[PDB]
């Protein structure tokens, strides 16, 4: 009745692995709740106003990984570096994709995995210092984490919107809100709720 795309997603870098493990299933459940809290809300100008802002945030992160990937993939050409490294422990995650927005978040994690792969060889080829590597890894790890947090924050603003419109009980039976086990993600969601 409803399409669900199931896919095995291998992740090499420890940064992309950690982002995936602490944010994905929460974000996957968050975009699911948003999609149903919206049809319970019903008003289409608001439904197009949340997705356009949902898919903008997903787009801005996607845009900035593309530009980071571009500049660093030609630092390797400037230094004649062809190859990427092996990874001592890549992992494979079985993920299901219920909406296109889940696909784009899962595709963001892949582009982060690639970006870490680029940074890792530029670090290994002595083009980037140890600090430049950890600032890339930390800030890019953090960048998707707050993106996760803000999706969830957007989801919590939709729930309060449903409350004011009387539909509190209707979404407590269609989509109960899940706990956010990551404190960084929960903090960014509560800022995005104000
Ligand atoms: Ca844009």
């Amino acid at each position: 009745s409803r399409p669900v795309f199931k896919q095995v997603l291998k992740v090499n870098s420890l940064q992309a692995q950690r982002v995936m493990e602490r944010s994905f299933e929460r974000v996957s459940n968050s975009l699911f709740s948003i999609d149903v809290i919206l049809r319970i809300i019903g008003e289409q100008d608001e439904i197009d106003q949340v997705e356009t802002v949902i898919l903008e945030h997903i787009s801005k992160v996607s845009e900035d990984l593309d530009k980071a990937t571009a500049q660093l993939n030609k630092l390797m050409e400037d230094n004649g570096i062809d190859m990427m490294p092996g990874y001592t422990n890549p992992n494979e995650y079985t993920i299901e994709i219920n909406s296109p927005q889940v696909a784009q978040f899962a595709h963001l994690i892949r582009k982060l995995d690639t970006l870490m792969g680029i940074v890792d060889t530029l670090w290994l080829n002595t083009v980037l210092t140890s600090k430049q590597r950890t600032d890339a890894t930390y800030q890019w790890q953090q960048r998707l984490i707050k993106l996760a947090g803000r999706i969830i924050g957007i989801e919590k603003r939709a729930r309060i919107s449903a409350h004011s419109k009387g539909k509190e009980g209707e979404v407590a039976e269609a989509a109960p809100e899940s706990a956010t086990g990551d404190k960084e993600i929960a903090d960014e969601a509560e800022k995005t709720k104000a």
